[PDB]
């Protein structure tokens, strides 16, 4: 039931038990308020969907058992809950895009995949640097000024990082840079970076790196030449010291020149 004019708050009765339905969708209506007594009704509910609507805010905690992906993009949210939650310890997928988020609560461990692009993020909290399988993570348009190094990071398979349109100064990769080495891609276009770590080159498997749009940025680490299995890598509006006109604009060739430059350069 999407794309409706249903509102303001879909209530349902108790007295209706329906422990087959496994997905629920609602995105995109009048909506102001989570479903009331989304427990007792719909009991074994797996992907929720609360896109697009008008959502004031969140007060009540969640019991669903067996929810997978939540989804609470394009809403008016601004202060979460500390127990919305904790109840819900199966969620996988968290989607809270374009609202007034400011403090992450606490997740259950069980969150992988974690998108909170374009919120009004002013440091990345403290609840979700310890989840033990964060694979994907997007934090892209929000005002992050430092995030912290690899160390401060609890999860191993980290295999996305997004941070694009952030006001993030300094990438630190000098302590214990081989925990990353599964990133599969990794994002810092529209930043304030300075200079790319050398040790860059121990993050051995990405596959994208998208650095362009840091006019601060001058010229790129020698050790990047390592990193053999990136394909794409943008280079838009970026005024680098080193000259690679020459080269053109394809990313294989730039990282095998790097590569050349570690052996001996003249």
């Amino acid at each position: 039931v999407s794309r409706n004019d249903i509102g303001p708050s879909v209530v349902l009765d108790p007295t209706v038990k329906c422990p087959t339905l496994k997905q629920f969708n609602l995105s995109y209506n009048q909506l102001s308020f989570v479903p009331e007594n989304l427990t007792d009704v719909v009991e074994k509910l797996e992907q929720l969907i609360l896109e697009g609507n008008k959502i004031s805010g969140i007060c009540s905690p969640l019991r669903l058992k067996e929810l997978k992906i939540l989804n609470l993009s394009k809403n008016h949210i601004s202060s979460l809950s500390e127990n919305f939650l904790e109840a819900c310890p199966k969620v996988e997928s968290f989607s809270a895009r374009m609202n007034f988020l400011a403090a992450m609560p606490f997740l259950p461990p069980s969150m992988t995949i974690l998108k909170l692009s374009q919120n009004k993020f002013s440091c990345i909290p403290e609840a979700i640097l310890n989840l033990p399988h964060l694979r994907s993570l997007d934090m892209s348009s929000n005002d992050i000024q430092y995030l912290p190094g690899p160390a401060h990071w609890k999860s191993l398979n980290l295999r996305e990082l997004l941070f694009s349109h952030n006001q993030i100064s300094i990438l630190d990769l000098s302590e214990k840079a081989y925990l990353w080495s599964r990133v599969e891609k990794l994002h810092l276009s529209h930043n304030k970076l300075k200079e790319i770590p050398p040790e860059i080159g121990c993050l051995e498997n990405l596959t994208s790196l998208d650095v362009s749009y840091n006019l601060e940025l001058r010229s790129f680490p020698n050790e990047m030449g390592k990193l053999s299995k990136i394909w794409d890598l943008p280079l838009d509006e970026l005024h680098l010291n080193f000259d690679f006109k020459h080269i053109g604009c394809k990313a294989k060739d730039i990282i095998r020149f790097l590569q050349q430059r570690l052996k001996k350069a003249v």
